[PDB]
């Protein structure tokens, strides 16, 4: 049975490497695709600094702090908003980055998260 948080190490990807720039057309396809890649081993990260989003596709997955009281065995606590048009889907804390399917690219980090499964 999965459990309602899980540990993960993401790979952290550079926007200009990123081959797949979203996971859908839809808030509720681009949370449900992000969550089954989480779920594979098949999602990167992407962090957020200016001309990255417009570099994306719409609609964006986040993944946000969650939890700003302890981060346990050093895996920020996180949960996906997704965001089309201006809106977000979700309230969370601070953006970790923008979540995207990962394929093969070559990583600059890696980004440890324990993921909240809903
Ligand atoms: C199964 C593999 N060909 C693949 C499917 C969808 C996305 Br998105 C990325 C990779």
């Amino acid at each position: 049975m999965e459990k309602t948080h899980v540990q993960l190490s993401l790979p952290v990807l550079q926007v200009r490497d990123v081959l797949v720039r979203g996971f859908g057309d839809s808030v509720e396809e681009v949370l449900s695709e992000a969550r089954q890649h989480l779920k594979d081993g098949t999602c990167g990260l992407v962090e957020v600094e200016k001309g990255v989003l417009p570099q994306l596709e719409q609609p964006y997955v986040f993944i946000k702090r969650s939890d700003a009281r302890t981060a346990p065995h050093g895996h920020v606590m996180v949960e996906l908003v997704a965001e089309l048009e201006g809106i977000q889907y979700g309230r969370s804390g601070e953006t970790l980055g923008v979540l995207v399917p990962h394929v093969g690219e070559i990583p600059v980090a890696y980004r440890k998260v324990l993921l909240r499964k809903n």
